[PDB]
DNA sequence: GCCAGCGTTGGC
DNA sequence: GCCAACGCTGGC
């Protein structure tokens, strides 16, 4: 359970993925995903994501929470 | 006023 | 019963 943040090879370049576990509370362990645009804004659901890249690329196969497309 | 960190909940 | 999606807020 350690935060783990680099690039998204799924994504544009400069994206970025992130998984930070929750450390307390009835969810600790559970471990949130997040993305960060080029620009470094933080995106941590998969329609905020879709606003900004969905017509530049497809999406509809893209894992959010895995952060690959579904082969 | 912001926001990381966690809880809530509707849809499955 | 799980979890995507996001509401809420203590501590700053």
């Amino acid at each position: 359970m350690e935060r783990k943040r680099w690039e998204c090879p799924a994504l544009p370049q400069g994206w970025e993925r992130e998984e930070v576990p929750r450390r307390s509370g009835l969810s600790a362990g559970h471990r949130d995903v997040f993305y960060y645009s080029p620009s470094g804004k933080k995106f941590r659901s998969k329609p905020q994501l879709a606003r900004y890249l969905g017509g530049s690329m497809d999406l509809s196969t893209f894992d959010f929470r895995t952060g690959k497309m579904l082969m």
